[PDB]
């Protein structure tokens, strides 16, 4: 029945009125490869949107070792890792995983998002506590929620604030602290050594969120214990393979008897299908790239270093980003839309960010690099940038 | 800080205990392709604990359309289908399956988990309602407590407790239903006759999960709501791609004004990757080959009948299944862990069901049928489990 359902999504207007002044540019339909270019309604666009970090989706070697998965697998294991779904290659990847991060073992998901939703569930209980950083991607706010624990959100990147909601606990409890390595909206990096002293000075346990660390800091695109050398200091690390590894799933890796109880106690591992063979063989070829190949990972921060500057060169007022993230601020909603959808028009893509996921004043458009863009590429986009910037 | 976490999962030593006494059957290494037999260690296993239904992961057809999407659109889209991960190929699967259940709208998720994550999340908010059936899989549990309205769950298909605690909820507030259609412990399917009634009669929402009826029941496999002819009265469709869809994803399929809202509120959707173009084609193919060629759904249904009845003659307390899920009582856990693993040695792969998951008395193993399935298979493995059962 839809009498009082009606009624609950009715307040919801937003997209409606996004759509009617024509300037609506969500779930734009991409017609080609996610690349530095991208063909919408026929037309070419250039793609700084992306998460894609090393421009890895379209490396043939990569897309070669899916098909021969896929040719070799099928095209799924229709069960869950903890029945009917495991395969020896997805056992390889976890290997191949932990030793990369620097850890005992590892436990694959079929999303990222899944990968923050088990550990963040099973192992803080009742009278414990998990204290998250109040930036934390929303995976981790939910996987948090899934809990029967205590949730404690902290300032952003504020130690102090950090220090004290922990002091107030109770001796006798758990806590677990949770953070994202690199911030998706700001682009900046957690203050990892000092929350690793306050974490080990309580006895709290760390896990970090490393969806936009690797592949982009720590030696060889490891990550942020390994940008910060406190690999030691951080019990949990886990990833996902959306990103820099041009894929679909995620990760959990920490210490053996740690994983063995998230691979039976995590019900988004447990309940879930596994990743797919072909996403599997991706994943483990594009990490074998990854490491083997410096180039991207140099590459892309030289796109960052090189926009970065040429950004703030045109007066632009960017964020405290310390990654391929951008963040250029524009501080109202309806510019920020405005500017979006001109910049699409124009064959420039980008992400806005705004309320409410943002307060008004703290609105933006997302800038990304990725290893595979050009200097050119960036130049126009940025040309366009201030073109549109002096329209609005 | 490893202290206190020590502590929360020392206490967990079933998988322990299990393994030193050479139990184990978790995790197990498939070495191929998911198959009505499998390859584990070198030697060969017949599978009855799949979910691949129509045994179509090995379709070579599907096969080629997935290698055919890596061609054109990569190993994957980088971001969420909110922003840069919407491909024309999601949108052909959005408007194809909506055909399908007969529905306006649809809105894929990256896994069938999420897929309930996003409406039980965000539909209902702080002074409504959401009732379960209490078998309801974990998916719907947590997305439920994803939401921040009150979760009520109600005896297993039972109507006068759904109704009873119907009645108590004040008439100022939103209602939202949540069943699976078939039950994936026991395989058996929801009275959605009579909660369908007490749904419009209390002006309730109603959401059907469909993941193991799509491609088992309902009019060339269109679901439970099909099944009963009952399209009408359900709200909102949900559904799976990994199980007869041989691939890995999920949908929601309602109203265009109900799924525009859930596209844009739901956290699944909007902070996670999108399926793989990969698993999209092969999603899009295998529907074709669902609806365009009967002798699947027909095949499946005549391996469960023969396998029922060979069964039933051969004296198994079967439950009370209505679905290519066969579910033999043992009641004993460590009898079920026992036939499990004794099986597996005798090259036949079932699925166990034990506590905590249920009752001891309750626990048994799952028989599960797939179209590609033959009666020599059926047999070979009834004939190892009458053994195994013996010697047990």
């Amino acid at each position: 029945s839809k009498g009082k359902l009606g009624e609950k999504i009715s307040q919801f207007k937003i997209v409606e009125e996004l759509k009617a002044k024509g300037l609506y540019a969500y779930f734009r339909p991409i017609q080609s490869k996610q690349d530095t270019e991208v063909k919408i309604d026929g037309r070419r666009v250039l793609m700084f949107g992306s998460n894609s970090y090393l421009g890895l989706t379209t490396d043939t070697r990569i897309i070669k070792a899916a098909q021969d998965a896929l040719e070799k697998y099928g095209t799924g294991c229709a069960g869950s890792r903890f029945l009917n779904g495991t395969l020896d290659i997805h056992v390889e990847l976890e290997e191949k995983l932990s030793a990369y991060v620097g850890k005992e073992a590892a436990i694959l998901f079929s999303t990222g998002f899944q990968s923050n939703l088990g550990p963040l569930s099973c192992l803080m209980g009742r009278n414990d506590y998990i204290l998250l950083d109040e930036r934390d991607h929303a995976s981790i706010i939910d996987g948090s929620r899934l809990s029967f624990s205590k949730v404690i959100k902290y300032g952003h990147n504020n130690m102090e604030d950090l220090r004290a909601k922990l002091s107030r606990l109770p001796e006798d409890s758990a806590k677990l602290i949770c953070t994202d390595g690199i911030f998706s909206m700001e682009g900046d990096i957690v203050n990892l050594p000092e929350l690793t002293s306050i974490a080990n000075e309580f006895d709290a346990a760390v896990m970090v969120d490393d969806a936009h660390s690797l592949g982009v800091i720590g030696h060889k695109g490891a990550g942020t214990a390994s940008h910060f050398g406190l690999n030691d200091d951080v019990d949990l690390i886990m990833g996902t393979f959306s990103k820099s590894l041009a894929s679909l799933g995620g990760f959990v890796a920490g210490d053996a008897d740690v994983i063995d109880f998230l691979k039976h106690n995590a019900r988004s591992v447990m309940f879930s299908a596994s990743m797919t063979p072909a996403s599997v063989a991706s994943t483990l070829k594009a990490l074998e790239i990854i490491q083997n190949e410096p180039e991207h990972i140099e590459k892309l921060w030289k796109n960052t270093d090189y926009a970065k500057a040429q950004l703030l060169d045109h007066g632009f007022d960017l964020g405290a980003t310390e990654s391929p993230i951008l963040p250029i601020f524009i501080r109202s909603n309806e510019k920020t839309f405005w500017v979006t959808k001109m910049l699409q028009d124009d064959g420039v893509f980008v992400n806005p960010v705004v309320s409410p996921a943002v307060p008004a004043e703290e609105s933006l458009i997302r800038f990304s690099l990725m290893a595979t863009h050009t200097y050119d590429q960036i130049d126009e986009a940025i040309e366009k940038m201030v073109k549109v910037f002096k329209q609005a």
